[PDB]
C-alpha cells in the first residue's frame, strides 16, 4: 500500500535482534484449514501453490490428465443416474443409446480415459435438454461443482494432445485421506498450511450448500464447536464464506428460507449473504474477547483468493506475530 499499518506493527518486533543472523531468520505462521467436505479447502491449498510457489509444471499437469477424465466421467454419470431417480426423460429419445453407451464405455475401462467415441457420447448427452433440466435440479442429488466446468470444455479436453491447464488441475477433485500439509512464503512469512494450537484457522463454508439433513446447519455446528473451543482462544478465527459465485447464481431462483425458515429479508445476494454471515458469527460466545474475520470468497478465482489472502495476512501480522517463532 502506502503507509501500511501491518508493516508498521511488524517493524516493532525486536526478537530478531536476539539471534545472530536474525534478519535472515524465518518467521513461521501455522494455518489450520477446516470445514465440511466440498467447502473448498483443497482448492485454497492449490491456489497457494499457484499464486505463491511454482504452480504446476507441464509434467505435473500431464499426471492430472486421467483425473480430469475421471472427474468428467463421474459428473455426467451422476447426472444421467439422477434422471432415473427424478423421472426425467431425455429431450431426444435417441440419447438413451448414448446413455447406455456411456455405461458400456466406463464399465470396460479401469481408469479415466478419453476417446472421440466417448467425447461424442458425452457432448450429445450434455447438450440434451432433458439432461440439462436434470443438471439444473442438482440440489436434489449429489453433483460435484466442477461438473459444468469440464463438460462445457469437452472439445478442448478431448483433443488428442490435451495437457491440462492450471485451472484444470485446480478444478480437479482428488481423494486425500489424512492430513495435507503445504509450505509457502508470502510477505516474508513462512506459512505451514494444514488441511478433512496454532496461529490461525481458516474455516471454509460452501455458501451454495444452503438449498441442498441441512448441510449449512452441519457447517454451523462444526464452526460453533471450533470457534468456541478453548484450544483456540488465542487463535485468529478466519471465516471463508466460499462459492460466492455459485451462491450469487442460486439465490436468483432459490430462496434462503429453504435453509433458514425464519428468514424474512429479500432473496438477493446482498441480503441473503449478510444473513448467513450473521448466523455464523453469532455462534461466537466470546464476542467481547474474540473477533471473527469473515471474507466472501471464490476459491477457484485466483484474483479473489490473492486479494483475500492478502487481507488475511495483514490481520495475522497486526495481531499474531508475537506468537510466531523464528527458525
Ligand atoms: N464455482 C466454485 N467452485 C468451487 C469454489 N471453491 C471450490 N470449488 C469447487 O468445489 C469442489 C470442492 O472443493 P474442494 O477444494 O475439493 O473441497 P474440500 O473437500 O473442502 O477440499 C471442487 O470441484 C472445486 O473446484 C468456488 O468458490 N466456486
Amino acid at each position: 500500500s502506502a503507509e501500511d499499518k501491518a508493516a508498521v506493527e511488524r517493524s516493532k518486533m525486536i526478537d530478531r535482534n536476539l539471534r545472530e543472523d536474525g534478519e535472515k531468520a524465518a518467521r513461521e505462521v501455522k494455518l489450520l484449514l477446516l470445514g465440511a467436505g466440498e467447502s473448498g479447502k483443497s482448492t485454497i491449498v492449490k491456489q497457494m501453490k499457484i499464486i505463491h510457489e511454482a504452480g504446476y509444471s507441464e509434467e505435473e499437469c500431464k499426471q492430472y490428465k486421467a483425473v480430469v477424465y475421471s472427474n468428467t466421467i463421474q459428473s455426467i454419470i451422476a447426472i444421467i443416474r439422477a434422471m432415473g431417480r427424478l423421472k426425467i426423460d431425455f429431450g431426444d429419445a435417441a440419447r438413451a443409446d448414448d446413455a447406455r453407451q456411456l455405461f458400456v464405455l466406463a464399465g470396460a475401462a479401469e481408469e479415466g480415459f478419453m476417446t472421440a467415441e466417448l467425447a461424442g457420447v458425452i457432448k450429445r448427452l450434455w447438450k440434451d435438454s432433458g439432461v440439462q433440466a436434470c443438471f439444473n435440479r442438482s440440489r436434489e442429488y449429489q453433483l460435484n461443482d466442477s461438473a459444468a466446468y469440464y463438460l462445457n470444455d469437452l472439445d478442448r479436453i478431448a483433443q488428442p494432445n490435451y495437457i491440462p491447464t492450471q485451472q484444470d488441475v485446480l478444478r480437479t477433485r482428488v481423494k486425500t485421506t489424512g492430513i495435507v500439509e503445504t509450505h509457502f512464503t508470502f510477505k516474508d512469512l513462512h506459512f505451514k498450511m494444514f488441511d478433512g494450537g496454532v496461529t490461525a484457522i481458516i474455516f471454509c463454508v460452501a455458501l451454495s450448500d444452503y438449498d441442498l439433513m441441512n448441510r449449512m446447519h452441519e457447517s454451523m455446528k462444526l464452526f460453533d464447536s471450533i470457534c468456541n473451543n478453548k484450544w483456540f482462544t488465542d487463535t485468529s478465527i478466519i471465516l471463508f464464506l466460499n462459492k460466492k459465485d455459485l451462491f450469487e447464481e442460486k439465490i436468483k431462483k432459490s430462496p434462503l428460507t429453504i435453509c433458514y425458515p425464519e428468514y424474512a429479508g429479500s432473496n438477493t445476494y446482498e441480503e441473503a449473504a449478510a444473513y448467513i454471515q450473521c448466523q455464523f458469527e453469532d455462534l461466537n460466545k466470546r464476542k467481547d474477547t474474540k473477533e471473527i474475520y469473515t471474507h466472501f470468497t471464490c476459491a477457484t478465482d485466483a484474483k479473489n483468493v490473492q486479494f483475500v489472502f492478502d487481507a488475511v495476512t495483514d490481520v495475522i501480522i497486526k495481531n499474531n506475530l508475537k506468537d510466531c517463532g523464528l527458525f
